[PDB]
């Protein structure tokens, strides 16, 4: 019965803080999740994790023993973990009627998780055993430039395609910067064309014009919410987007896994 | 035996000029193509077309274009059969499209037309890039994302064609696609902060996109680069057989 929520997003966008607040929110609803941390580099985890990659794998140690830098040691830790993925999935399976959701925190860097073989295997394993939803975390205060916003959205699209999972775009940190502008840009594309024309010269506008149709087709697939992981604002709405995406998953997405 | 080349690109990038030069180049190689024009809005066509959408077909701009495409797509079976009849008399079928790219690949009728050709012949997308306009790293990247979305939408092999190299050489772009750290450097210099950060993660994603493409620089004015383009076409026809034919029935 359990569904899996995988938090994915740019470093510093708030994945871990979002995870903490989601956890407290679900517990307050008397539906505490099963919590997994897959960031091997993190120093302390500000919530209780049921499975922590750092337990089986000592991140500094893999750095030293394998002689690689940050990105390498993160991906190596993920490889080692992915070795035990069958066991992990079975563990979650045992708990699948005791917990409404399994929620998963990922490495800080998005590409360490979705463009590594091992991260893709981990994701595929979860997708193949439970309804699984990608919560794509957006650092809202940093995406006010229309070109930055659009690049970020193209990236989310590529992730949507790569993972073949339903996506919820989560504009985080609304306590600093509200997400109205972005919702509008995704809803009324002529506003985005206006922002682009003002901000950027010429060809961009024209480019963005054709992309209007393409982007609209992307945005229709998404669910979209604004949250503050500091205040807990918007999380009820996120969980509604989760239930919707679990439904869609059943119909549309289950066939791909 | 014939393969189909569909020219797709931003308005003004040179699709029609590229078609003219490709036509003359192929005729010079004693392998004249079967020529199709699918731009209903064009005033004169600077080459001889075997099938012109304007013949059968005489809101606003994009509405009328898409409507013309609908009407045309009604006769797509006939069109395909016509090309099929000629498939051993012509080495290639080359296709010019509406000025606006979304009129053709994000309309139902344009998608049907493309699917029909993909289902009957090896079909390759020549994605035409207006090189002088894509010197800004962000503009270039947006354009490339767009090409990627097209690659996915059409499920066809893609050749990125940096056109107008007589005005602006395509070295910089080839470099950006080949050596990604150079692109990161161009972005860091040109743009602040979050965009650079963005472009870092995308490095892996974009590398995966670029590895699928073939890439050529041409001048449709001088004919420079077209031999190379046709080599890319042959390569893509091979790939099409193996990898792509399974996605089209
Ligand atoms: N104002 C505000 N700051 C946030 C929020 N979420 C995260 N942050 C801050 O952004 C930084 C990165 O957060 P973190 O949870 O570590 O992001 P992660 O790298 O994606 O896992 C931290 O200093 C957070 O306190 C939020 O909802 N509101
Ligand atoms: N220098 C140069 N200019 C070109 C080339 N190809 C096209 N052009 C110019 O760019 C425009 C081409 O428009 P066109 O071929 O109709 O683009 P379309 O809308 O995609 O069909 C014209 O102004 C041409 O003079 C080229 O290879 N070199
Ligand atoms: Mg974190
Ligand atoms: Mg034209």
């Amino acid at each position: 019965s359990l569904s899996t929520i995988i938090c994915i997003g740019m470093a510093g966008s708030g994945k871990t803080t979002f995870m903490q607040r989601l956890n407290s929110h679900l517990r307050a609803e008397k539906t505490p999740p099963y919590v997994i941390n897959l960031d091997p580099a993190v120093l302390r985890v500000p919530y209780g994790a049921n499975i922590d990659i750092r337990d089986s794998i000592k991140y500094k140690k893999v750095m030293e023993n394998y002689q690689l830098g940050p990105n390498g040691a993160i991906v190596t830790s993920l490889n080692l973990f992915s070795t035990k993925i069958d066991q992990v999935i079975r563990l979650v399976e045992q708990k699948k009627d005791k917990f409404q959701n399994c929620i998963i925190d990922t490495p800080g860097q998005i590409e360490c998780f979705v463009w590594s073989a091992s991260g893709a295997i981990i994701t595929e394993s979860f997708a193949s055993s439970f309804p699984t939803v990608i919560a794509y975390i957006v650092d809202t205060p940093r995406n006010s430039s229309p070109t930055t916003f659009m690049s970020n959205m193209l990236y989310a699209c590529s992730i949507l395609y790569k993972t073949k999972l339903p996506m919820i775009v989560v504009f985080n940190k609304t306590d600093v910067c509200k997400a109205d502008f972005a919702k509008e840009w995704m809803t009324d594309f002529e506003s985005f064309q206006a922002a682009i024309k003002e901000d950027q010269d010429g060809y961009m506008s024209s480019l963005v014009n054709s992309m209007s149709l393409m982007l609209e087709e992307f945005y229709s697939q998404l669910d979209v919410v604004g949250v503050s992981s500091f205040t807990g604002d918007g999380f009820d709405e996120f969980m509604q987007c989760v239930d919707k995406k679990v439904d869609e998953y059943d119909q549309y997405y289950k066939k791909h896994h």
